[PDB]
């Protein structure tokens, strides 16, 4: 027996069920009726949704392995069962393996993670700077530290703020988390045949990531060209002394394809998300100009206004922390998760979930949970402080998933989130354009990501 859900209908199956603009709604109301592990055809694909933290950390934990494949996603069939992400194949788990070594690897050390962060910090404080104090669309400025920061780990490389290939790629990223967020990629998603030689916004969102990985292919070329096995520049000369390597074996992991699907998996995964959170903070704490102030003390206090943060500031800064941990939690930013998949058939809580069903462990309804968020819906640094006004651990804190398939970079975007809003604040005020009252926070669009409102702002400067 199938965990319970609705009755499905011939050709749409469960699409009735299901409001297009908001998925992650609907999950939640057939949770109300079916309970936290319920069926769905959407189409005629079958598909097991997990809702709430016993039901996804059971799901990921006590079901590691039977779980942990990646579900089909038609927008990015040119990555399918290679690189990371979409990778659904054999290849998947060395890949991963290979790629967060190699990831850990330039994190650590005097030349890593924190000095990469810091030194973009300074070009990203210029760019805000000659704003002038005048109103900007903050998303193509502020894109530009995370892009950098993983530039440099994928092809040890820095672009200008302006450069115009640099903001053509920020473009792209940001046209594809926007359009997957969508209603029509959403119902291409589960009908790609019937849909796909139809006009519509899924052509655009196709043509952009063979424009992403064309881009990336030629930088895997020019590095193939120029390479020295003996001194690796980058995460790309790693692949690639890892493909020369293999070059007499049985078996294959590595292709040029193959690398050039895992980097602009990295690339783009790098980019967006990091991103889209640092905007979305932004909008955020503009409509809450108390907490702002808070923070503009917290840093004034701990790091003053010249030195440039560090992680370790992280420890003695506990509003702070609380606010960035509050930021991710209540932007639930990827709120369906990725979608998983059974390796073989399973028994869950009594029900066969058979091989090839698409297994969705979501993640909203763990960040929203009422009894560990009172005001889940409330954006409330005290979701993360204690009695002593100091940090609040919080193991419902998943916003990167959880298992086997835990976000690739999720040291790297924590991080990023810390030391760039630090750095920010530390130099700015934020003006907003409208009052806050009149800030409307909820996204405009809800799919696999939640998008911000779009919206300008001045940073006035504190340091002259
Ligand atoms: C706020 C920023 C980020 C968020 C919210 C986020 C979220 C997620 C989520 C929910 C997943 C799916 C996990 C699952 O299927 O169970 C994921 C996967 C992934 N993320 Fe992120 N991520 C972020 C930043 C990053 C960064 C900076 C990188 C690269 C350095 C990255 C690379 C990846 C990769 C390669 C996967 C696929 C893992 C796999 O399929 O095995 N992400 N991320
Ligand atoms: O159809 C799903 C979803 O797509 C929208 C636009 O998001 O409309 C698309 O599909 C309609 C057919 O149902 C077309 O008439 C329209 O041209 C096309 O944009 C939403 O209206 C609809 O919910
Ligand atoms: C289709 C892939 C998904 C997407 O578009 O945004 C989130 C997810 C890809 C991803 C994983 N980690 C960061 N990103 C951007």
């Amino acid at each position: 027996k199938l965990p319970p859900g609705p009755f499905p209908l011939p050709i749409i199956g469960n699409l009735f069920q299901l409001e297009l603009k908001n998925i992650p709604k609907s999950f939640t109301r057939l949770a109300q009726r079916f309970g936290p592990v319920f069926t769905l055809y959407v189409g005629s694909q079958r598909m097991v949704v997990m809702h709430g933290y016993k039901a996804v950390k059971e799901a990921l934990l006590d079901y590691k392995d039977e779980f942990s494949g990646r579900g089909d996603l038609p927008a990015f069939h040119a990555h399918r069962d290679r690189g990371i992400i979409f990778n659904n194949g054999p290849t998947w788990k060395d890949i991963r393996r290979f790629s967060l070594t190699t990831l850990r690897n330039y994190g650590m050390g005097k030349q890593g993670n924190e000095s990469r962060i810091q030194r973009e910090a300074h070009f990203l404080l210029e760019a805000l700077r000659k704003t002038q104090g005048q109103p900007f669309d903050p998303t193509f400025l502020i894109g530009c530290a995370p892009c950098n920061v993983i530039a440099d780990i994928l092809f040890r490389k820095h672009f200008d703020y302006n450069d115009e290939k640099f903001l053509r790629l920020m473009y792209l990223f940001n046209e594809n988390f926007h359009l997957l967020s969508t209603p029509w990629l959403q119902l291409y998603n589960n009908f790609p045949s019937f849909l796909h030689y139809l006009p519509g916004s899924h052509r655009k969102v196709i043509k952009n990531v063979a424009e992403v990985k064309e881009y990336v292919s030629e930088r895997v070329k020019e590095h193939h060209q120029s390479l020295d096995p003996n001194c690796p520049r980058d995460l790309t000369d790693c692949l690639l002394v890892e493909m020369e390597k293999e070059k007499h074996s049985a078996e294959r992991l590595y292709t040029m394809d193959g690398i050039t699907v895992t980097v602009a998996d990295l690339f783009f995964a790098g980019t967006e998300t990091t991103s889209t959170t640092l905007r979305y903070g932004l909008l955020i704490l503009m409509k809450y100009p108390e907490i702002e102030e808070k923070l503009h003390e917290e840093i004034d206090r701990v790091i003053g206004p010249s030195r440039i943060p560090a992680i370790k500031d992280r420890q003695e800064m506990p509003y702070m922390d609380a606010v960035v941990h509050e930021i991710q939690r209540f932007i639930t930013l990827v709120p369906s998760n990725l979608p998983h998949e059974a390796t073989r058939d399973t028994i869950f809580r009594g029900y066969l979930i058979p091989k090839g069903t698409v297994v969705v462990p979501t993640l909203d309804s763990v960040l929203y949970d009422n009894q560990e968020f009172p005001d889940p819906e409330k954006f409330k640094p005290e979701h993360f402080l204690n009695e002593n006004g100091k940090f609040k651990y919080s193991d419902y804190f998943k916003p990167f998933s959880t298992g086997k398939r835990v976000c690739a970079g999720e040291g790297l975007a924590r991080m990023e989130l810390f030391l760039l809003l630090c750095a920010i604040l530390q130099h700015f005020n934020l003006k907003p354009l409208v009052d806050p009252k009149d800030i409307d926070l909820s996204p405009i669009h809800i799919g696999f990501g939640c998008i911000p409102p779009r919206y300008k702002l001045c940073v006035i400067p504190r340091s002259h």
